[PDB]
């Protein structure tokens, strides 16, 4: 009886009780910083627990700040929907344009054909393709895009009789091979998300917070430098993740193991089967002018990203120096140009060309607005802006100095152990909740702590920001895990056991590279720079 | 080139040629204001013709300003999505909650019970109610409020076979019918017309009153709450009645018995008696109000009261009590949106303690609304459209085009007084069609003040008609927010709105030009003369 009352209605209890229990913080102290801290506590507990939808919880600052004395109504609304947020939204729209007309399927099938026909080769190809795609698209999107192909090839393999998808007899228990494939795709999505700023929202969150807090920083996380910093590590631990999965489920180094014998059965007489499946499933047709135009636009956008301001030559944004252009011009330019351009060029037959039939009506463009309106997560605006506004209000009210002075006791530790504990805390926290929420909670605290100690802020912000995306153990940790558990009836225990490999691999790889090669990318991570000294003296 | 080429692909020709054809504007002139003018001209032609989707066209300033050197990229993006935009979006979300609980169906059946279930009578009643309500609130608030009620009324009429909501038929939404156009355009126009009744009706009124008061202290004539209402109400009533007659003639058949639409209205009038029993039976079919609807209604009443009572100008208002930071109307709206998610839809959970008779719920109780519903129903391109309006106005100020437009009008001093008044009204109406109302007021009012001082006439004589005329926008979805909202809610093409808006334009122009010269003399006896303080100010000039 009374036991399950907590099982069903605990969310309402949290919503009703937490704001009342946190009042003494506000009532017993007089400053505005304590009002801001009350707000931060309530928002953090709502985010971690998910008693309210995240997008709705992010709206609270709009009501809270003007009621208190923090900021006016107009400033708070302007803090939402910044420049970087518009870049992110435009990136989503361009990725939708790519998904429309089916370019991703073309690329994936072509690469899989390039790589071999053995089951291990097929697995390697799937992981590499998913990582490369997830560099530019939302992780859940990429998982949904890749799952059907592997499902089809497994279905055919079972049909011919090479292998069994499910154990013989409550949903059926998946076998080892299907676990290997699906978990590989799910993990590869998350791993590849970390390579690019537009790869996932967490990177945008922590880059934006860092750039808002310290506007005078000599070091910069712009699009090319961030990619230089992140790509090698991504490659290393993606490769290492693939080796672990093969040893865990396919007996890579044990010949006597039964799993190895199953791989040998797949090698003999099944490569031709799945090769036939891929060749037939590549019946898309010849490459059309529609896809060619989309590809050229995408390449042009990326090239514009790298040419905004390199040191080797001037490039644009220095020829056009009346204002700042800042990477929103190319993205929206491409989005508009998608609507302007046609898709056929069949109408030129009127203008003294023989050709064939003339069109019967207006020619469609490369994309339609209805597609965009229905396949964009519009709540990300509120989520990201709420994070930014909370950070800004925390800076202005004066909570930052309070927390920084509070936590100055950690100076006795050496740098390496502090880095390790920060990474561990980030991973442990993100195991249970959304990545964006954890980034929002922990990044400003790290900035203030870094100021209080004599440590370069980037040294701690960047590795932790990357680590917030590493979630493999539980279905609630990240959306791709939930999707994959849904598709193949994966029990939580197997996922939790299998997630041990990627966790340790990523922790070690980040710990080593951030000390060794990040110095090559940023030569001043070890010393406390001058601008940080000025900021700390001011605060 | 057969004629079918122009019949099928003219949109592409417009898109390809207009940017090249308008290029001499900025090639032959040497300022930033001309560059801004080129941008504005091209965007206007794209808006009227509809060669691109409206939402896409509204994105162009983000690309255009940083390249042209008018204003930076970070600033331009923030001019989008201002405070007022948050208020608009919150208003749309609150309306969806009313639709989710089916409160709208109950309210519509009550109105039909009161009025009598005939098309003309209901149309007249709804227009009058919208006008009266919009005397006190923002226009967009009233339009977002009234859209679902109109939807429910149309559904009830269609259920009995009186009319058809949409035409029969891949991605283009259904074309609306004559009567649907009548109703939706009616409520949009009624909001715009009723906004001109009182000072607190709309922001334009406060804007030009403030400009006039700041420029002229020691002014014998006053613009306070009673006098402005006394001056403005009769003219508003005339606008609204004449507008209702034009809409009924244009869409239904009012003076044409032969018209098919008139026959459709006549058959509905004949059967209205049995429809009365059908309607009251259907209303009884619904049960008593559930707690879900009661909570939604209480929240809605609270939000409206909060809107009205913030700086009303007659008493204090809660804005003055909390003056540490400026608080605007987005606070109550988002407050209501959050409280919709917080509160429960049912109170069965209390049965666990001290209520043995009630059965245990056996599941998590739902809230008043779900986020999936909001994600599907809100038209999100309105963000780009309205923000584009705001950013375009601000860029016009910073570039220097606004001062050029203002200096253009100085040459009109040579005309006699009556012709001068008519031309001023015409210019205000023309410019307000492509921009926000506040920006046009800011552009044109000060120049009129200086001109009136130079030409020896009473400043109010020109200021009041033009200030009211800045709010007469009826042709395009970008002219004023209510038009954009109604176009979004029911898919209305720009061509239909542009053709239908001819009536209100002529009606309002003529009636303003007459009622000013006649009635203002009664309200302000010295309007024709040139008073003493004006002489002092002109001498000091
Ligand atoms: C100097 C100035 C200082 C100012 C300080 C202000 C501090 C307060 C700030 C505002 C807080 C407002 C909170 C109001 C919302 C409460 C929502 C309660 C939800 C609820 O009843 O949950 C159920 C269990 O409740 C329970 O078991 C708990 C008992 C609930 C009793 C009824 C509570 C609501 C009564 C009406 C409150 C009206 C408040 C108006 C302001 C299970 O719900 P679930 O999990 O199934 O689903 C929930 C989602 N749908
Ligand atoms: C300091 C000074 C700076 C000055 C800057 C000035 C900038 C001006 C920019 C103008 C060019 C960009 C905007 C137009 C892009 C092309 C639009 C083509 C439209 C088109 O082809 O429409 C078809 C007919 O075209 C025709 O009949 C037209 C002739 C054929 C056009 C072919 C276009 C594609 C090849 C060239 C691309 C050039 C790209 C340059 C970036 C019929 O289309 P429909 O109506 O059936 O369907 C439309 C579905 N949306
Ligand atoms: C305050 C300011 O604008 N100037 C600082 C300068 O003092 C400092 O040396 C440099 C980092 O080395 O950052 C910049």
């Amino acid at each position: 009886k009374c036991s399950n009352f907590f099982a069903n209605h605990w969310k309402g209890l949290v919503v009703f009780l937490v704001p009342l229990l946190c009042l003494p913080v506000m009532l017993l102290n007089e400053g505005a910083e304590f009002r801001c801290m009350y707000l931060l506590l309530v928002m953090a507990i709502f985010w971690v627990t998910e008693a309210l939808p995240l997008y709705v919880t992010s709206m609270i600052p709009i009501v809270a700040f003007p009621i208190m004395g923090i900021m006016s109504s107009d400033q708070t609304c302007r803090l939402y929907f910044k420049d970087t947020l518009v870049m992110f939204m435009g990136g989503i729209m361009v990725a939708l344009a790519v998904e429309y007309c089916n370019l991703h399927k073309r690329l994936a099938l072509r690469v899989i054909q390039i790589v071999g026909c053995s089951p291990r080769r097929l697995h390697f190809g799937l992981i590499m393709v998913t990582m490369f795609l997830s560099m530019w698209i939302s992780n859940a999107a990429c998982t949904a895009m890749m799952c059907p192909i592997i499902q089809a090839v497994l279905e055919e393999l079972q049909a011919q009789g090479v292998c069994k998808i499910n154990h013989e007899p409550e949903p059926p228990y998946p076998t080892k091979i299907t676990l290997c494939y699906y978990l590989g795709i799910a993990y590869a999505s998350s791993l590849g998300g970390c390579g690019t700023i537009i790869g996932t929202a967490t990177n945008l969150t922590f880059k934006g917070i860092y750039e808002a807090r310290f506007k005078n920083s000599t070091e910069q996380m712009d699009f090319p430098t961030f990619m230089f910093y992140s790509v090698p590590s991504m490659l290393v631990y993606t490769l290492l993740t693939f080796v672990f999965l093969q040893w865990h489920f396919m007996g890579l180094w044990r010949p006597k193991s039964k799993e190895a014998q199953e791989v040998q059965r797949g090698r003999e007489g099944a490569d031709v089967a799945k090769k036939v499946i891929d060749q037939r499933y590549k019946d898309l047709g010849p490459m059309s002018i529609h896809e060619i135009q989309v590809m050229i636009l995408f390449i042009f956008m990326v090239v514009m990203y790298f040419t905004r301001k390199p040191g080797i030559f001037l490039g644009w944004a220095d020829l056009l120096n009346s204002k700042d252009i800042r990477n929103s011009m190319p993205t929206i330019f491409v989005v508009v140009m998608c609507f302007m351009l046609p898709a056929n060029y069949a109408f030129l037959r009127y203008c003294t060309r023989r050709g064939g039939p003339v069109p019967t009506g207006p020619t469609p463009s490369l994309i339609t607005w209805k597609f965009i309106q229905t396949k964009v997560p519009w709540g990300l605006v509120f989520l990201l802006g709420g994070g930014f506004a909370l950070a800004e209000g925390s800076k202005q009210s004066g909570m930052a100095k309070l927390i920084g002075n509070a936590l100055i006791g950690l100076k006795v530790l050496p740098n390496s152990v502090l880095l390790l504990v920060v990474i561990l805390v980030a991973v442990f926290l993100t195991a249970f909740s959304s990545n964006v929420a954890i980034a929002n909670i922990i990044i400003p605290v790290l900035a203030e702590m870094s100021l209080a100690i004599e440590i370069h802020p980037l040294y701690l912000i960047l590795p932790a920001g990357l680590a917030c995306s590493m979630a493999f153990h539980l279905p609630v940790s990240t959306p791709p895990n939930a999707l994959v558990a849904g598709y193949a009836n994966i029990r939580t225990k197997d996922m939790a056991i299998a997630g041990i490999g990627p966790t340790i691999i990523t922790i070690i790889t980040l710990f080593v590279f951030c000390q060794t090669w990040g110095l090559v990318v940023y030569p001043n991570l070890n010393s406390f720079p001058e601008w940080a000294q000025i900021y700390a003296a001011a605060a």
